[PDB]
């Protein structure tokens, strides 16, 4: 009870003095520990990586000028006037406009934008909501001008949906306007807050790629050409940038940096389809009211909406990512113990000593396999109650059968071979007939029908002279002095009278002609007594008054 | 040193021939390489999964009709009258409003909304500044009307806060207006960017969930119904919808899919408090100059603020995350040595044999695994200055005591019983007394008393003939010939002369009878002499001028 | 073939009923199983982790009153007029304000802020767009006032940029001001949804950390006073503001916890450089048409936005990542039998013995561990060619020669120490001369001279008498009954005649001296007779007409 909890199993091992395969151990497991190592520290498995949360502050500088259009207007413009309250993640900057002034709700024609055009009261609907005319036609087709005509509307009139953004855009000293970007993020996880600005930054700086990368003021046009894009043509129609903020941050103290990288990246696709929005536009209405009537400035405003997309990691060393990835990764150093069994077991295999070698003698070294695998391994068997073992005196070897005896005589079926082992010389360093039957010494068996093909055995497979005829047969088997000797071995006080001597002395008999004739205890104790040698033991020994129970299953 | 290095371990291994337990072991690995491959191939557990960042561009189209009143006034409504500039993840289109034209920072009665009414100048407060009303009281109860009476305050006047929205929604037919969503997605790490429009797309297609799943044109009323949800009554007061695209991207060569999918899901309350501002709403202000006063139009608009979530992963074949998952997963395979091994030791126990077998006969085949046990596990015990072994010629097993003697003889001692090896049958193969004294032979020790019980031991337990009578002790342990021969084999040009020869016999002596009656070279070594056979081989090879010291522990 | 499949192998190994190594191997195993059981616990492991995507919902309530100038003006303040419609994740309110009414496009003075004065028109650029004066200047210094003068520009004039903010703030009641935040939590992956907002809450309730932490309702000077932040002075000049919802959700039905906690955090640097805009303000524009001109009022607003960041994470129970996590874990359980292992290897060692425990003899007892090394591993060497074991009768070890023999006699070569095994008493207990000679009996090989030392060897370093003088080298080498008895054994029906025997007898004598002065068969297969011994056998058992071939590699 308590000594079985007070146990420890330790396997048995065999330890091979070998350069080679010490080498290959030991090299492949620097390799496996190298990448291990590698993979570790150039993925930061060993850090609790976290999502960071991110605040934008943006500040946009810049003026414009305009003189547009009937007299000649100027016109000023400053943030108020190109920038909306916005100043989040996203701000958008005015780089051309379409004026539409003083609309009021009533009837109008629709502008001639793509074959707007009518020949006809009927050809337009009545009462049918035309999103890109942006009214509610009243069926009648009315002469826009001289020489074409439109439907009427229901609409802000006077009408310009459809009118082509100014070329060249009127908004192109945008180019020239700075953006100065706030980022402050934070690891709520890692308890970590950081900026992109931090103390002793230049103030008169301009961000650049390689002169100054940390400098958050960004110029628009640098921005464009930075990624080969064309300001001055993006200015018309408008479009979206990106300005992608990457925080790869390591909060390790012996390690830490956590530094933003600044990139750029066009959001909008360049060929857009006439029919999908192309470029990036809205509708800014002015409402005022003029005597007593209220009016409508409609602004179409064509600019470059920048985004300021954030992102990044923070990793912190954390213990049981740490342990994971280390449990996760132990079982790759078992690669050398395979790969080192594997060439043991293959070129242990009698096939390569055959074909292999001949062909090949360079592997010829590495027959020593056979005698790793020797060392290595013991084989063994099912021990089933059909299991038996033969040996024929003219053989060398031993036969398997472990097939049911349907009848058929044990002799007459052939099983598989097995070799026969050292009989450990170190010990060893001392002083008519039946059918079947091959010596003339067999004799039929005494058990039923049924189980009678076991005993129907002899001791050669060709006729020849009986084993009982060597004189060792007699020396170790019928010599009652030995069995005498090996039982009062086991039981020192042995009483030598009466029929259980006898029975023992038989006993003892079989086990000596198993042990002779098969080594091995294990195919000792399923061996099969010839009939020549098992009668003539029978003989030195009778039963007086019973039946032999021949072979009995152990188990 | 070198050579310590150049060494490679490998396990002693026994294999089985048996079909059950190799179709176990099979059936087991093959079990747990399809669970992990299919775990691989279902969670992409070799694919390094990064997060999206993305942008949203919304473009709104339709025009609405409205036809409210004290003249008769007809409105058209377009993008730019029910639409904010914002055009990103999230875009606002009214539904409903309230408007109160021409207001002026000046005194006027509070609306009656709830209960508001007051009957008294004292009732209602002086100074208090109510959210609600959205102005400063002055401490005076004022007739709003004719019949009912509100309190004064300082505000913008005329004041509707509180006014309940129109029903049915004036802008009911927002319904039918139509929104394009361009989504730009870009997995950074992987280098990889897309959007949710491709060449070759249909322009004149509305979102569906089966026929046009890829369209990215949504109708307002038909996203409101994909879920269930009646656009007519929430256009009332208003609501919060989100838009969710979701990006289940591959971007492996092979198997490269990166496409959105999109569902709809209310975002607001449908029961919340009519305290907590049920459904979506807010104040537009429209300041003017009239005359020479500042005047303001205050519109509550109430409206569905449509909020477009764009999530997902993209994922990539990384080989330190497949590396890892193999390393993680590898482990799993020696569920089958665990499972045939622990089979084994308990199908071992002798438990099994005495109640289980009998009980139920088809486990009785089982018992097998006594072999595989015995030549799987070598047991041994800790060799401590107390272990002690004992044989009796009448009992057939050996007992070890391993308690310290206080005193007791080890006669009395009773140990624990553990059974007698085999004695290798393969090198077999060959031709008054004390009082707890059983045998008449055995003499007291002549050790100190206090180590005395240890040689207090007879050769049995119960009376009768001693071990010494047997002709095999002479022939073994008193036979000077075969001492010498052993002595020899040992050290062949041995000096046969002097009292060492005779020490060196009496210790022969002594470990031959161990090895006789204990067998195992581990127990010989702990065993004890009898009293009989120790003095007889004494005075067989009796000391000159010395003490015997006994027993000695080997370590 | 098919019962190659029909295999299991399972490792021999070796059970040590020994108390310490049971306690600590017991004690390991708790340890490790309690680590990993307290980190899948404790890091939620077994769930696999989802983040979430949010909706943000802001209702800001408040009115706020100010008397302010040239006449005293009585102004009122409600949500419209301080509040953007923007209500999703971020929203600000107005804290102060700068106002410039009646602005119009034309030349005006620059407002002289930080030295912007001017003390000639030469001074001052022409045409350099400003935007700190956001004008574009005309090259003239005209009088601001009577005593200082700054640059003409063409801008909205009057020009007020570079005003301070008012102190104290206009709009210092904001302080009193409440939010309430409606957040919408999903975790598309794991199919749930939540909201900050449940039936049966408090609705007059306001945010505290510990009486109400899950009131959604918020006082703005309250969330300053929460982490020492000062909302008068934040209010001259405004700033940035971070409401952070963290939902720690946990989705699995016997331990579902969802629920908000609510943090703040202020994003805006308190000690941002004067010329990266301190604070936070924006320009807001109103346009109006005034008899038949457009003006615009300019108001510079400053405030404090307020950011609600939302993140967290939902974990549900995912079989697969618990699986991963212990097979990841699963090696760390044999860190018992390493470190077991690695003691029995340190204390087996011989260093040991000598040094450490004569010093210290508390571990003393372990000298145990050498009898469980020899219980658990068996050394084998590499079986090469060069391999030879050489056994001197004076000396008591054998030697293994393992270099090649470049001429030098094997006698003189030294080779290297090992020890001999004990000769399994088990089984024992039973019944002039050349120059490199030192025995008197050796004779020179009759080899080619090229392979001549391996035959050059003695029976013992030093003079004496040879090993042959003994008998036991007659009775066990030169017995030609026992050599017949050995063959017998092997081949029970060999033929005793012609000189086939006789080289069978040979053999035979060879493998008796090797094994009784080598023990061990793999020694043994490899060992060097000596000369002496050699050529006494064959004078028992010469060789008719034929040449000795000697030694042969097995392999
Ligand atoms: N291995 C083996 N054992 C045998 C054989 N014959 C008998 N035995 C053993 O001897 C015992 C039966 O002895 P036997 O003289 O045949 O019958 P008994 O006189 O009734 O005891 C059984 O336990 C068998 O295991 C045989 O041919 N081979
Ligand atoms: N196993 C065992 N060994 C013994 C016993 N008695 C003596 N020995 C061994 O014999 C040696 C002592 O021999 P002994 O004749 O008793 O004393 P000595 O004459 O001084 O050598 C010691 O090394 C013991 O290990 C015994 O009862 N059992
Ligand atoms: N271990 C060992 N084996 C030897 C030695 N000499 C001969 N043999 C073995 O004996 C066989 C050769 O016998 P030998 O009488 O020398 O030559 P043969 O008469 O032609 O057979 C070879 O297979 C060797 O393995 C020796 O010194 N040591
Ligand atoms: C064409 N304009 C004039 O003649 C006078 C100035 C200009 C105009 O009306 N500005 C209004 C305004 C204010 C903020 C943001 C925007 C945005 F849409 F660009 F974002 C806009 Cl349009
Ligand atoms: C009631 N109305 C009229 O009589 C004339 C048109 C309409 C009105 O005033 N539009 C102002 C406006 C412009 C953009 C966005 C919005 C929003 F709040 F809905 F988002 C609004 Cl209200
Ligand atoms: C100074 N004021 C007056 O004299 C009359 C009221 C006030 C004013 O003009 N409100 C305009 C307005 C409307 C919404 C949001 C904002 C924001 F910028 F603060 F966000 C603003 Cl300024
Ligand atoms: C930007 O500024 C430079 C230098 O003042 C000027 O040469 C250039 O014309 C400006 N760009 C535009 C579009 O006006
Ligand atoms: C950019 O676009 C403008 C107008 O579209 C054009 O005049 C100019 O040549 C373009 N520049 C480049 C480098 O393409
Ligand atoms: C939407 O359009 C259809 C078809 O023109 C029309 O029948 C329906 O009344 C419209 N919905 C509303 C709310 O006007
Ligand atoms: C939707 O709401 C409107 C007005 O609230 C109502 O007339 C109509 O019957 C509703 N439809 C459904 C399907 O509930
Ligand atoms: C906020 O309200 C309290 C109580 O009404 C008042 O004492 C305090 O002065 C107010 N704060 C400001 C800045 O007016
Ligand atoms: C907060 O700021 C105001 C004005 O800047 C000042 O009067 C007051 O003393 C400050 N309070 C604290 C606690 O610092
Ligand atoms: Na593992
Ligand atoms: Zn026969
Ligand atoms: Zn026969
Ligand atoms: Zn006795
Ligand atoms: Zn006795
Ligand atoms: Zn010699
Ligand atoms: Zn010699």
């Amino acid at each position: 009870s308590w000594n079985d909890v007070f146990q420890y199993e330790t396997n048995k091992v065999t330890r091979i003095q070998s350069v080679n395969y010490g080498t290959i151990k030991w090299i492949l497991h620097m390799t496996v520990f190298s990448y291990v190592s590698f993979a570790l520290m150039s993925d930061k498995l060993y850090q609790r990586k976290e999502p960071l949360i991110s605040s934008v502050h943006t500040k946009v500088k810049g003026v414009a000028e305009v003189t547009e259009n009937t007299k000649l207007v100027h016109g000023i413009f400053d943030t108020a006037d190109y920038t909306l309250p916005l100043q989040g993640n996203s701000f958008f900057v005015m780089t051309n406009y379409l004026k539409s002034e003083g609309q009021e709700q009533k009837l109008c024609p629709e502008y001639p934008s793509r074959g707007k055009q009518c020949h006809s009261d009927q050809g337009c609907i009545k009462g049918w909501m035309d999103p890109q005319s942006k009214g509610i036609q009243t069926g009648r087709c009315i002469p826009y001008d001289q020489k074409r005509k439109t439907c009427e509307i229901f609409a802000w009139c006077p009408a310009e949906e459809g009118k082509e953004a100014p070329r060249p855009a009127l908004l192109r000293s945008a180019e020239n306007f700075t953006v100065l970007i706030k980022n402050n993020i934070d690891f709520p996880g890692h308890n970590y807050t950081t900026r992109n600005i931090l103390p002793g930054m230049n103030i008169s700086c301009t961000f650049h790629k390689t002169w100054n990368p940390q400098c958050p003021i960004f110029r628009l046009g640098d921005i464009f050409q930075e990624i080969g894009e064309n300001f001055t043509e993006v200015a018309v129609q408008g479009g979206i940038m990106g300005i992608e903020i990457y925080w790869d941050c390591n909060l390790d103290s012996w390690s830490h940096r956590c530094q933003p990288k600044y990139s750029f990246r066009r959001l909008d696709d360049k060929y857009t389809n006439e029919s999908l929005f192309p470029g990036y536009n809205f509708r800014y209405a002015k409402y005022y009211k003029e005597n007593g009537m209220e009016k409508r400035t409609l602004i179409k405003a064509f600019g470059v909406r920048f985004d300021i997309l954030v992102f990044g990691t923070g990793g912190k060393f954390d213990i049981i990512q740490l342990v994971v990835y280390i449990g996760s990764t132990l079982s790759y150093f078992g690669l050398a113990t395979v790969c080192i069994d594997l060439i043991i077991n293959t070129y242990a295999s009698t096939c390569c000593r055959s074909r292999v070698y001949p062909s090949c003698k360079c592997c010829e070294p590495c027959a020593v396999n056979e005698y790793y695998y020797r060392k290595k391994c013991e084989p063994i068997v099912e021990p089933k109650p059909t299991l038996k073992y033969v040996s024929f005196v003219d053989e060398p070897h031993i036969w398997m059968v472990d097939q049911q005896l349907l009848g058929k005589s044990l002799q007459d079926v052939k099983g598989q071979e097995v070799p026969r082992p050292q009989t450990d010389f170190l010990e060893l360093s001392r002083l008519d007939s039946p059918d079947w039957c091959q010596c003339g010494n067999c004799l039929p068996s005494q058990l039923p029908e049924n189980r009678r093909a076991l005993e129907e055995l002899c001791c050669r497979r060709k006729p020849g002279q009986c084993i009982t005829t060597s004189e060792l047969f007699s020396k170790i088997v019928l010599s009652r002095e030995a069995l005498q000797l090996l039982l009062l071995y086991q039981e020192p006080l042995l009483a030598l009278e009466g029929e259980a001597i006898n029975s023992k002395l038989r006993h003892c008999a079989y086990r000596s002609y198993a042990t002779w004739r098969f080594v091995s205890q294990d195919m000792a104790d399923f061996a099969i007594l010839p009939s020549c040698c098992r009668w003539k033991i029978r003989k030195e020994f009778p039963k007086t008054q019973g039946q032999y129970s021949g072979f009995k299953y152990p188990y």
